[PDB]
């Protein structure tokens, strides 16, 4: 109930919520069915327009109107945005040259610059050259500021996981809103698009901007707007916020426009029918930029133009239907579209079995356009598991698809044309970011980016802490002219061991084997030399990774590797390998084919052993320096060390032997060189976070060797490819992956076939930046460069695509 019978005069657009019953007058109470009774009489005025005409000039101020033309309507704040243009001869923000802002030109009484947000939906980061002869504004601000040629947005490619993720920094996982359409088991309740339930505050975690400003005593706008007010008005109700008193003025301010998204969704993102919103959100912008002139204030309001998702081609003809593969499609609950998850439709029906609905689901038609996906198994990229609201059966749709229930669905819900929510990589998803201001840089472009970094930036931008979210803040450093946060590099918090000769191959009882008892001076103090590290500097070219986290491990030299060996999970954390462009491969000798061999520097005890993989039917074994890679007949030996040594499913020792006999040859041919480390990942909870020992679910049968559930590399080589990856003066490039090691490849539909026609297509599908791997791992990588750490940071955040142009 509310007793909606009080009034809104003098407050119109308040800033402070009032409780119910009392009638509200903010920007929300339409949408709450909450408004004072005069609410549209006074606060949504439409008299005369929203442009002076010439014969409006000096008018006498009529309260009616839209906006004013009057003489007093500087100093009261409520001029139309054209005023100055039209009665006194000024030109339009869009029409002058861009200047340089060095410093902020504020009128007296501000604090700091202002910040604004203008946010739209569905803007495909294409547009920006597609559509840019009809936004001259936008196209301004994009080349007079700092602008990328897109940005990532996260998965689900969806409105709400996104605007959330743009307001707090956080995974869709870690914030809760998962998607625009959520069920919660623990509260028993479905959050949906429409009605009520979404406006409960138990649905939205972390710690948004405007509470984070709030809390830090900076004023914030209401970020808002009823889908009935017109844009023309939020912007002249931000203009008037501007003209408060200083102690009354937000310093952060939103505008949100459902276009381009309302249309992309009917006409597709590039219907012709595209071409007069996008003139219209221009022309919205320019409204902006010709107030904010008037209160000479363009030269002190940092703005930020900013997407949550871009827009796809899907039509109702491109829709899978569940009920062709599933014979008992009634006993389950669909979230459907663009993506898909799929839950029991009782719980009171233990007849439930999701691995049989997921084996149904699995390469079941030649170019069926969806994967099923138990949730632990999507690629760790897209950061889409450790929710009660995510359910344990996912469905990864292909571009330009839609997956349904029953064909009665998309009939008793063509109208669309198009939608988003397809994986965050794809090309028709991404989105845009511009940055204007002076706290912006001037006329320069930045690489792509994700937005959950926005975040910091925008903390950043207002003097505020940001709260524990997961951008990598000062990765968006080179984005800024000042207010740069300069991070120190995390401590070390274990330091390793570095073991001489300390047992003798008798003390070993792994039940291993190896044909190695082949016999000079010449050579003798060589092979100590490198077990010394004579060659760590080849190998090991940004200093070893720092142990973020307490443990027990020794550093292992050797001819063609280093490691950092876990003495608690009994395998390396880490390993180290640079390849040069000249490098040969080899096969392993037939004599060698099982040979594994006692390592004298490291305990039986804190060793794996031959007869645990012997008893273990299901798990084999892999080494991570590939001995297809070893410098000499006698550096082989070296790779089969038990110290070497990883445990590996048959079914993923495909995968992997792939990748080091044919892979890593072809990347250090193409990127002159490359430094590999590879690694163990543990991950039984899926919270994307390093596990400790207690939570691993699994061990190689009879024994305490943990079983991985992935395993990373980490290929760096020289950004300018004229330098070889080891003698690299400059900038660095990276690309990464998480390869989930499963007992068998039912995620390659293709996997019966040589690895050459399905392997590299899973590898790219688990690209990861190197920060996923640092989480992952409790490793901080590229300690000891000759670059800045803000760009290294950077360099942390790439994400290797795979998208073409
Ligand atoms: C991306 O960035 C984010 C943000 O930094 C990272 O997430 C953080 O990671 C931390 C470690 O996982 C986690 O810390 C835990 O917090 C517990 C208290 O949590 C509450 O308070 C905070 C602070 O305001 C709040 O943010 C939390 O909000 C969550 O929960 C509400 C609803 O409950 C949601 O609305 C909200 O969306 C959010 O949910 C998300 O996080 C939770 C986990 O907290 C998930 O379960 C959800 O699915 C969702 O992802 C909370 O309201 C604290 O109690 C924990 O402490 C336990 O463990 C420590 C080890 O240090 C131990 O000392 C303690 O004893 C304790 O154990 C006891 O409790 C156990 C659980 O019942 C029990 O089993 C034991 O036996 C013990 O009794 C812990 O410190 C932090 O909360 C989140 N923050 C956020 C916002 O998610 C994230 O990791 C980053 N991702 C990547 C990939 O890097
Ligand atoms: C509730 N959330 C968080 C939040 C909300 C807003 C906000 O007012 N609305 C009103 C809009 C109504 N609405 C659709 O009707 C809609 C639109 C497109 C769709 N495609 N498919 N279904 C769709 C449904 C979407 C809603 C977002 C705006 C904001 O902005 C957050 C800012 C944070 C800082 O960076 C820029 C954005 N956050
Ligand atoms: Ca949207
Ligand atoms: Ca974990
Ligand atoms: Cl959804
Ligand atoms: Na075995
Ligand atoms: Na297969
Ligand atoms: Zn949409």
């Amino acid at each position: 109930w509310t007793a909606t019978s009080g009034s809104c005069k003098g407050r119109c657009f308040e800033l402070q919520e009032v409780g119910p019953p009392d009638c509200r007058c903010d920007n929300l109470c339409k949408s709450y069915s909450s408004c004072c009774h005069d609410f549209d009489e006074l606060c949504l005025k439409t008299a005369r327009g929203w442009e002076c005409t010439k014969d409006r000039c000096g008018e006498v101020r009529n309260e009616e109107n839209a906006c004013h033309c009057s003489e007093d309507c500087l100093s009261r704040g409520d001029c139309c945005t054209n005023y100055q243009v039209v009665c006194k001869g000024e030109s339009h923000w869009v029409d002058d040259d861009c200047e340089e802002i060095k410093v902020p030109e504020c009128p007296a009484g501000f604090v700091r610059p202002p910040l604004i947000i203008f946010s739209v939906d569905g803007f495909r980061a294409s547009y920006m050259k597609k559509g840019s002869k009809v936004m001259p504004n936008i196209e301004k601000l994009r080349s007079c500021g700092t602008h990328a040629p897109y940005m990532r947005p996260v998965y689900p490619t969806k409105t709400f996981p996104n605007l959330y993720t743009l307001a707090t920094g956080l995974y869709p996982e870690s914030h809760g809103i998962v998607g625009n359409s959520m069920y919660d088991p623990v509260f028993d309740a479905s959050f949906h698009l429409r009605g009520r339930e979404k406006f409960n505050h138990r649905w939205w975690g972390g710690q948004p901007l405007w509470i984070t400003a709030t809390k830090q005593g900076v004023r914030a706008g209401t970020f808002f707007w009823s889908v009935s007010i017109p844009h023309e008005r939020r912007i002249l109700t931000i203009l008037q916020w501007l003209s408060l008193p200083d102690n009354e003025r937000p310093s952060v301010y939103a505008f949100y426009s459902e276009q381009p998204d309302f249309s992309g969704h009917k006409y597709g993102p590039f219907g012709p029918e595209m071409t007069n919103p996008l003139r219209e959100i221009d022309k919205t912008v320019g409204q902006l930029m010709d107030g904010l002139k008037q209160l000479r204030l363009h030269r002190c309001v940092n703005v930020i133009f900013v997407g949550d998702h871009g827009m796809e081609d899907v039509t109702c003809d491109r829709t899978e239907f569940l009920s062709n593969y599933l014979t008992n499609v009634d006993d389950i609950t669909l979230v459907p579209g663009t993506l898909g998850r799929i839950r029991a439709k009782s719980i009171n029906n233990s007849k439930y079995d999701p691995k049989t609905i997921i084996a149904a689901l699995t390469c079941k038609k030649p170019d069926q356009h969806f994967k099923p996906y138990m949730k632990q198994h999507l690629p760790k990229r897209l950061h889409y598991a450790n929710n009660r609201r995510i359910e344990d059966i996912h469905l990864l749709v292909d571009r330009r698809w839609h997956v349904a229930r029953k064909p009665l669905d998309v009939y008793k819900k063509c109208f669309f044309q198009g939608d988003h929510g397809f994986d965050n990589k794809v090309n028709s998803m991404q989105t845009v970011f511009v940055g204007y201001g002076p706290t912006f840089k001037y006329r320069t472009k930045v690489p792509p980016f994700e937005n959950i970094e926005l975040y910091n930036v925008m903390c950043d931008l207002l003097g505020l802490k940001p709260a524990p979210n997961n951008g990598t803040h000062g990765s968006l450093n080179h984005l800024l002219r000042t207010n740069t946060f300069r991070p120190t590099m995390p401590d070390e918090v274990s330091r390793p061991n570095y073991p001489g000769i300390m047992y003798l191959q008798s003390e070993f009882d792994l039940g291993c084997t190896c044909d190695d008892k082949v016999e000079n001076k010449l050579e003798e103090l060589n092979k100590r030399l490198h077990t010394k590290g004579s060659t760590k500097e080849r190998h090991l070219l940004y200093g070893r990774p720092a142990v973020l986290y307490r443990t027990s491990y020794d550093i292992l030299y050797h001819t063609d590797f280093e490691s950092g060996y876990s003495e608690i999970f009994l395998m390396p954390l880490w390993t180290s390998y640079t390849i040069s462009k000249q490098a040969e491969v080899s096969s392993i000798p037939e004599h060698l084919t099982n040979c594994v061999r006692p390592d004298v520097r490291v305990s039986p005890g804190f060793s794996q052993n031959c007869l645990a993989y012997k008893n273990d039917k299901q798990m084999s074994y892999g080494f991570l320096f590939p001995p297809y890679l070893s410098s000499s007949p006698e550096a082989k030996y070296d790779a089969f060390l038990v110290t070497n040594m990883v445990p590996m499913y048959p079914a993923f020792k495909r995968v992997w032997a792939y990748f080091q006999r044919v892979l890593v040859k072809k990347y250090a041919s193409e990127r002159n060189g490359v430094n590999v480390i590879s690694g163990p990942i543990f991950d039984y909870n899926y919270d994307g976070l390093r596990d400790t020992e207690d939570e691993i679910k699994q061990y190689v049968e009879g024994s305490s060797i943990p079983v991985p559930t992935h395993y990373y590399s980490i290929i760096t080589s020289c950004l300018d490819f004229t330098q070889p990856a080891d003698k690299c003066d400059g900038p660095l490039s990276v690309s990464s992956f998480i390869l989930p090691h499963r007992p068998d490849n039912d995620e390659s539909c293709n996997s019966s076939e040589d690895e050459s026609k399905w392997v590299e297509e899973l590898m790219k599908m688990h690209t990861a930046r190197v920060r996923d791997i640092e989480h992952l791992t409790g490793l901080d990588f590229y300690r000891k460069t000759s670059r800045s750490y803000s760009e290294i940071l950077t360099l942390k955040t790439y994400l290797h695509t795979y998208e073409s142009e």
